């Protein structure tokens, strides 16, 4: 058993796993519609990874790891076009390391992807807090993260076609992979699913904050509204107030704006000091003269949060997706080894086929969310 030159029929027999030696109807179908996906993301993501080499605009770090994300998808889509082809009655023709190649191309484009989503969280993550893009010297450094990205999935793609397999281990074999142990199952499955729980942590982080940011604006904007209205003292003490506290909680969290928002909380002080005497028109001149304060830094941070939220979205939906399609085929996996006669293992080859088209899917998001990117598409063509 431990290394022997026993074919791929020894395995699947051993496991609760089932073998097909003639051409079969579905076999021909999956495999029909398997290429025909894998030609159209060797295109698609292709197109998208050229559009952002050519256009100006696209040369920035959040870009390049988008193009990464695009060749991990190309990696993908030759990983699955050499599954599809040795899938049915031709998984008994391949051999001990030829099945470790197929499986092991699937494991490397997997984590290829995750530690790109994961690199894309962190830098969306810095970013925000740093307002606007870093210089040239980020450039440089994108491509040093790019070769952490590829080695990592090289090395997770390894692991098990280096000693971490049931071959010398026969007993330990798990009923979906007749060559992979359990042991590696259940520690791949839990290692890429909590990968998706920090990563959902990250955005949630960067969305709970701007909530905090944007409530805190809408407390400045509509109580500044309050002492605008002819109004009694006690009136603009309590607008003021409310102003001062969420002007605090704006400045909580290297680059360090919060010499420019604290003007706006001296500004506030000083005339809830002439409120506090019995001065009311004298505090609602000076609150008018905040208006003036907060639409000089509109045009410089305001106006490019839409450009910075507008593709924050974009890249929370191409994660979503990738959650929504892998985890329950990563969940499949758990239940291979920890679930022995509580439900059968039917729905292998639907939730491969949901994992496939998300390497398709990624394009197809920056199509209709990406306003420039959609007319690069057009010139490339043509
Ligand atoms: C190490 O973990 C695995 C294991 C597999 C495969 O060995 C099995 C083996 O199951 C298979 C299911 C269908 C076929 C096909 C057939 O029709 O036979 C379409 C080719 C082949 C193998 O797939 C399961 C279904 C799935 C989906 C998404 C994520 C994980 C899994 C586990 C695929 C895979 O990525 C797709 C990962 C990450
Ligand atoms: C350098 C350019 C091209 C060389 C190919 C780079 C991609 C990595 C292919 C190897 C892989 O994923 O391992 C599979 C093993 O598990 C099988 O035993």
């Amino acid at each position: 058993q431990c290394f022997y030159n026993e074919s791929i029929a020894f395995f699947y027999n051993r496991s609760g796993k089932h073998l097909a030696t003639e051409w079969n109807t579905v076999s021909k179908l999956v495999m029909g519609l398997g290429i025909t996906v894998c030609i159209f993301i060797m295109l698609a993501n292709l197109l998208v990874m050229v559009a952002i080499y050519v256009n100006r605009r696209f040369h920035f770090p959040i870009y390049y790891l988008m193009a990464n994300l695009a060749a991990a998808d190309f990696f993908a889509g030759l990983a699955y076009f050499y599954l599809m082809f040795n899938t049915g009655p031709n998984t008994r023709r391949l051999t001990v390391s030829t099945w470790l190649l197929r499986q092991g191309l699937i494991d490397t484009s997997l984590t290829a992807s995750v530690a790109n989503l994961l690199a894309i969280a962190i830098e969306r993550h810095i970013t925000v807090f740093r307002m606007q893009l870093h210089t040239r010297m980020s450039n440089r450094r994108v491509v040093v993260v790019i070769v952490v990205i590829w080695t990592m999935a090289i090395v997770m793609g390894a692991i098990p076609s280096v000693g971490w397999n049931c071959i010398c281990d026969i007993e330990n074999c798990s009923n979906m992979a007749p060559l992979y142990s359990c042991s590696y199952l259940v520690f791949w499955a839990i290692f890429n699913l909590v990968t998706f729980v920090v990563m959902v942590v990250l955005y949630a982080h960067i969305f709970g904050y701007v909530a905090d940011l944007e409530d805190n604006w809408e407390t400045l904007n509509d109580n500044l509204k309050v002492i605008e209205k002819a109004d009694n003292a006690a009136q603009v003490k309590d607008a003021l107030t409310k102003m001062r506290a969420a002007a605090l909680d704006a400045q909580k969290g290297m680059k360090d704006f919060r010499h420019g928002f604290d003007i706006l909380v001296g500004q506030i002080d000083d005339a809830l000091k002439l409120a506090n005497e019995g001065k009311v028109k004298e505090a609602q001149a000076a609150a008018e003269q905040l208006k003036t304060t907060r639409n000089a830094y509109i045009q410089k941070y305001l106006r490019n949060r839409d450009t910075m939220m507008s593709l924050l979205k974009t890249v929370v939906i191409v994660l979503g997706a990738f959650i929504i399609c892998w985890t329950p085929g990563l969940v499949l996996l758990l239940l291979d080894c920890c679930c022995p006669q509580c439900d059968v293992l039917a729905y292998e080859k639907f939730f491969l086929l949901l994992a496939e088209f998300n390497s398709a899917m990624n394009p197809i998001i920056y199509s209709y969310r990406d306003k420039e990117m959609s007319a690069t598409f057009r010139q490339i063509l043509g």
